[PDB]
């Protein structure tokens, strides 16, 4: 079955897992260097052993291949995943007169009352991110994300690269070159970055007519990371194909760090106690082919058949 | 045995290895997607089936690691490895005044007489690069190599980062973290690059009082440069360990495009016949510690019993 590498992972950091500490004070079980491999000619890999949701995915890596590195757009897509990111900076700022929030995200964890008023401060920020145009500018882009990465590079000239944009065209006029690598890593904004980018960097290849894409993640929690990296680049993978109009053949997951959380070891067994059914089918709209212009009814998921969701606390 | 893990790598790509052309117009056979790992705790991983010169390697392992671009210093040390590179700006430029030189390299494979006049000129411009003070600063600064990258990053401010010693200074005070990268990859300097960095990342790791290191190679020549990467990258996680007074761990190599040249497959099942013999002893000097002052002199290996080396042309 093809999730099968992930749940071996999985396994695996269970048993050769070594205890290892962390920045978030919580306890991890890590293994150092280890590679999957995930043939997407056979189906496409979105867990089915725990449901994964498509769609923040999907309205996420859009967001990136536009270049895009303000929550607006996520928001417009009821996709919150970084707003404690864009939020945190509102909080530090002079405008921010609100009640205690230092901490907020671990504060919430126990709660004195601070959940439901947290949350609601978040429902404010981001109501003001959708409707106040110049709030958004200020406090709802991110600045050094993913799509200002793939899609704008700043040089020492103060010019821009869209590092992505021309790897395809490469991938076109030199689909057997070994140099076709996006690059995450800028060595002068990590120093004082809030989270270093994880997906460090990737590498395109062609052969034989079909496309493949290995990632580098120097850091992985293998419970709630993982499957979402897992969903994000081979989505992208096809997506470049179906544009360099090639067929796709595998997606290849390198992994620095990969780490189980202390407090996510019962969810985990109680995922390895399930049994993967056949794997979902991606559809891309045939009509369209600048997938810098795709939108999120341009693809399709086709048998997508998981058991329930897992719940598990963000260890911080 | 140690090193088996690069003979199963070659014995590999020769089956599952599917035909590939590339830039050189030189066949390769590639594989896609592939990681090894040494446990450095058990020898030194220096080719015992043929022939590796540690020398070599070691020399070129110190110009790196003091930030170094210049040709000089391998030259003083009988290195000539990066010759070439040097060279050919010098023929590029309007002092050259010599005979015919365009395409040297592949020219020297099917020398009409060019061979003994190609040595001979290189010759000349060592011999200057060695004395004319002037003309080392002029043609014997390669200028963007693994030295400034490592150890000068330039920055969109006119300024210059040390990346190595920064990482070398967070393994000191927080070695659990999972941001001990070193990047050569530069998303801007790449596109005029002649030689875009193989060796494109490594990433630190600590754990149980031992260090580990991880190399993603984005191409790697099986025969001719997989065996000299194995050498350069382990004995800088030794230095490094010896440097944080850490013991050694694993070294992990991952490759993107690891191909085997099809001038070089004889050769290949030739060393494939060979049984490894233990691996050598690497013994650092105990006095010092800085190994950014490291000397050719406080690196010995001990024990080191190869098989007869094997000659190969350069495929190009
Ligand atoms: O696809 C992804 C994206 C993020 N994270 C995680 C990785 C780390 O566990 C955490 C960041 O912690 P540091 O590694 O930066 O210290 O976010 C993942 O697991 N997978
Ligand atoms: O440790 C090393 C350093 C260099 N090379 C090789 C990799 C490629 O075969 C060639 C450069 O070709 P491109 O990949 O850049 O096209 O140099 C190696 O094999 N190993």
């Amino acid at each position: 079955m093809l999730e099968q590498p992930y749940l071996d992972l999985a396994k695996k950091v269970l048993d050769e897992g070594h205890f290892k500490p962390d920045r978030t004070h919580t306890g991890t079980y890590s293994i150092f260097g280890h590679q999957m491999r995930f043939d997407l000619s056979k189906g496409f890999p979105l867990l089915t052993t725990k449901k994964v949701p498509f769609g923040l995915i999907k309205s996420e890596l859009l967001w990136f291949l536009h270049g895009d590195t303000n929550i607006r757009f996520l928001l417009q897509h009821r996709n919150h995943i970084w707003d404690e990111w864009a939020f945190e900076k509102w909080v530090k700022s002079d405008e921010y007169h609100g009640p205690d929030m230092t901490d907020f995200g671990h504060r919430s964890q126990k709660d004195p009352e601070f959940a439901a008023v947290y949350h609601e401060e978040m429902a404010k920020f981001d109501d003001r991110v959708l409707h106040d145009d110049a709030f958004a500018a200020k406090y709802g882009d991110l600045g050094l994300v993913y799509g200002s990465q793939w899609r704008a590079w700043h040089t020492s000239k103060g010019d821009t690269i869209d590092q992505l944009g021309d790897v395809i065209e490469q991938i076109k006029t030199h689909p057997y070159s070994r140099r076709l690598i996006v690059s995450a890593w800028n060595p002068e904004d990590v120093p004082t970055m809030a989270l270093p980018p994880c997906h460090t960097l990737y590498q395109f290849y062609v052969n034989d007519g079909k496309l493949s894409l290995q990632l580098y993640q120097r850091s992985a929690d293998i419970f709630l990371g993982v499957p979402f990296a897992i969903a994000s680049y081979a989505l992208l993978t096809h997506l470049v194909a179906h544009e360099c109009g090639l067929e796709v053949g595998e997606f290849i997951h390198t992994f620095g760090d990969a780490h189980l959380y202390v407090n996510h070891l019962d969810q985990i067994k109680e995922q390895l106690s399930r049994t993967p059914r056949p794997a979902p089918t991606l559809q891309l709209n045939p009509d369209k082919h600048d997938i810098f212009d795709f939108d999120m009814k341009d693809i399709k998921l086709l048998n997508y058949d998981p058991y329930p969701a897992i719940k598990a606390p963000v260890a911080v």
